[PDB]
């Protein structure tokens, strides 16, 4: 009955707390957690997946690492101390594991991938005939507004504007959790301190991690890959349309931008569900409950 | 007479036509000449317009002249419909908006200020075939552009995208530039009571006014866009000349895309100062609509 | 043996260069993998089963790829080669089956288990190469090399600038060239030189055997301004080379793919008077010893006697 | 005489260029205006009026064109030249060659042998002159490889734009490319040959052509195939086919596209130019140097 999700990321102390988030939900069945690079080196990220499902208790998640660079490009978790991986990866790439996972499944799983989209463009470009296993892509990605790396473009989509344009002309439904939300799901000092104030070993994980992070002008520091978890567990906290989105791969200045035809004036059939706002206080609600669970 | 001498470059167009009506009641700017773009329609039309306004007017002493027939290396995609405009009772000069506007740089013993409201075609074509004469140009004062979402493609505004090159030309030339893109000109509204304002203020002009504001909103509401009234875009750059006191501006980097798969023609500005470029424009982000529409208003009554 | 893995789009030259590598004992195909290009995917594998029933090769695994370029949509070499993409003489139904995968899969798999460095040569459109690159870098040191037959230092065959397998999944082409893996470039340059005049069909025709009769027949459907005085032979150039390289000449030099242009979209640029700071990439071939070529085709078509 | 509007950037072949039109009573050259690419616009402006002063034709008007080109950012050596003993007339190559076209009662020809600048600034800024181009024969292209990068031939990769302009104009075009300029190879033995023929102008010549993996027999003379198409067109084959200018590849920025195959819908624009006798063209420069006798 749980919804079958595939996790692929970067961590990053954002995807961190993403796992967090997700491990504590029982609403989620993660069936894998897999690698991109991007906010580290391939080796980094793999090795930060290992230490965050040690520190959980969930080394019976299945990881592998993915690819080690941008499909046509050139190509973490600092402040608490972690445990040292206790387990080792699957002996298999990034895509083989999601592979290996649609195929065997009953039903169709749920890809969130919160880097790079390099492995689930690969996923996607290699099998095509597995395609009916996924019932929608959730990124934490691009930006209808101005970008956080280049002034049209967020980090996740510029490092790899290919591997996002193929997922998002794929065919398979894409929920973006873009710039434009995650902006809006800030963490105030306050709130780390409710974190803090929860008293177990992951609580004040999440916490310092949180602490560490501290011209755009942010009340407290945006969460941005926890959105895409949370958008999986109670929808009702954002606000989303259904528009087409395009990723620019040729511009001289546009390079990465996620162009959003929020006013209709393409011809474009829509292809994404473009998160636009959140309530800052049910998600900052929802990550403070969902800590006891590690109670 | 130590008025502004001002260039106007524009694609009339019924918001082109109120910024000339603007300008024209200002004795703060002394129109030097008006030339045409074409944009808004085919250069035979934006120049007739030019030619009926100052008709209409009673400015047919101001030198006028038709510009560039299509964007510089792209194809080009009556104009003022609603009131009854006079048909032109003057010519325009025998010569083209380029040679107008260098004629009357070299013969200005002050810098001079552009004011482009079209595409800006002229603009880059006097910016590369005239190098000596930048030292006369003040400033570049433009409506086009958004920094946020475009109202021609999803990332571009019409102005720029008919003509990015152009766009990039006069943003990459070294000379000031002042921008009034969506971001603003959105926010420019004139509601149904404005118009009921200036319609009330009761002479030829006010009527015209009115009217071109009648036709726009009847047949060009934008149900998408959820306004309030009609933006009135190309009369901000003269209000901004006029008074600047009531925009709120940021000085920033901008480019223009000419090569993006989906983003030709979008005015890509450093507003967090992400890039390493030196600023180049004066990007308008707000105005006072109510000062905005007072402005206008108190203007009108020149016409008396 | 030269253990290698073909994947190719047949199509008629490729199916005469599957002809020519099972005749060499120099080379031990792997397996072969089909690409789309020259027709629908579903073509492109049918026909290399063909081929292989018809060669008695059966053992040879075959799993078909991806089913269009990486981020374009498919056009297909159409008309040129005809509705079956081997049409012209009887050819054997399939009388086995593709393995249950990929041909990623079938080539990754291949890279794991081999004990050796494995020839990959490939000669449609690059899509299910840059794939294995890209999804399995921990198995470039596996590949010695990658064989292509595509594009062109000089005007192209499908666009002004572009040939048509590199234009079809530029793309695929840019990642294969910018991988670090040595490749080696069978483009129009050579394989406009590399032509089969009627007098050589004739020879072929005369050798006397199932194959070289359909070898023969096979050229024959491909058939005026390129003025060629026969019809270029391109797929086969890069077993060719593999077999005797002294039959070619080429130049080690820096090769691009054009990616982006308005007019110039899967153009191989190719640096050959060094006007780049690149470092070179690729061999490109210029020059084949035509008649070296034709005898040598004729020499292995004896293989099948 | 047929009237033509020089546009240069001298640059040696271009002065060879103005040698060869000037020593040539079927041209009326009209002007001679300078591009910015072989040099800046100060060398090329001055490099032009150098040669005209040396060939006694300080009647004929010059005017310096653009400083660099549309979009991007941007001569003769070996013999002594003399200073220059006029002034240039007090306006801009695009104000000079409109003046042309305007005054003119039959169209003008214009042969642009630098970066195509000032002709893509006449074009978009004189639509209504059209009409009074016959048409714009330009060295430039290359079919195939390029000589500046892979892809493009310098005068074409300097301003793109320009040249993408001048093709997609409707007024027709005729292309010296290096598909034929590289077959018009000035041999050691040419190049005594003219400086066997007596005169300072012959002498000037020779100086400059006395001055590697391309494989040359001899130096290619580029600029001088523009005025030798136009005295004597059957010394050349051409084709008549669609040229696009590249204006954003990742890897092919100023080349030209030659659809030599028919292979796209479009019309043609341009002819081609894609051999030449070399000793007819050979011939044809020392039988117009005794001109200077
Ligand atoms: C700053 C903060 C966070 C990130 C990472 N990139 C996405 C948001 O842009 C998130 O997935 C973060 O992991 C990148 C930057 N540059
Ligand atoms: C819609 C609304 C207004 C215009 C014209 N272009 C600018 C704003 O885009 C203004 O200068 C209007 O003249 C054009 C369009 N297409
Ligand atoms: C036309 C179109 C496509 C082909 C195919 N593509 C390459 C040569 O361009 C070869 O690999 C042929 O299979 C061949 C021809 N003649
Ligand atoms: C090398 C580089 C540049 C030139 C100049 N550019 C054009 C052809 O390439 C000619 O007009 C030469 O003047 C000539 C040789
Ligand atoms: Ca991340
Ligand atoms: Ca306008
Ligand atoms: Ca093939
Ligand atoms: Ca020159």
């Amino acid at each position: 009955s749980a919804l079958p999700i595939l996790l692929d990321c970067d961590p990053g102390h954002d995807d961190a707390i993403a796992i967090v988030l997700a491990l504590a939900s029982p609403e989620l069945d993660v069936k894998a957690i897999t690698s991109s690079a991007g906010n580290q080196t391939p080796e980094k990220t793999l090795r930060n997946v290992l230490r965050m499902l040690t520190l959980l208790n969930r080394t019976d998640i299945p990881v592998a690492g993915g690819a080690v660079k941008p499909l046509m490009r050139e190509l973490g978790l600092d402040g608490p101390a972690l445990p040292e991986p206790t387990f080792a990866p699957q002996n298999c790439t990034a895509v083989e594991l999601m592979a290996k996972t649609l195929r065997e499944s009953a039903e169709p799983v749920t890809i969130v991938s919160t880097g790079p989209q390099t492995n689930v463009a690969l996923l996607l470009n290699s099998h095509p005939e597995l395609h009916s296993k996924i019932a929608r892509i959730v990124i934490m990605g691009g930006a209808m507004g101005l970008g956080n790396w280049t002034p049209a473009a967020e980090f996740n989509i510029y490092v790899d504007p290919e591997a996002a344009e193929i997922v998002f002309q794929s065919g398979i439904p894409v929920v973006m959790a873009g710039l434009d939300v995650t902006h809006k799901a800030q963490i105030h000092v306050e709130d780390t301190e409710r974190f803090r104030a929860i008293g177990n070993p992951v609580s004040t994980i999440v916490a310092e991690l949180l602490d560490f992070f501290l011209k755009w002008g942010f009340v407290g520091a945006p969460l941005h890959d926890p959105c895409t978890i949370a958008w999986l567990l109670k929808p009702e906290l954002f606000t989303s349309v259904e528009r087409w989105v395009g990723v620019e791969t040729q511009g001289k200045y546009t390079q990465g931008m996620t162009v959003v035809d929020y006013y209709y004036l393409t011809g474009n059939k829509p292809n994404a569900t473009v998160m636009v706002d959140v309530d800052r206080q049910g998600f900052v609600d929802l990550l403070a409950d969902r800590l006891k669970f590690y109670a």
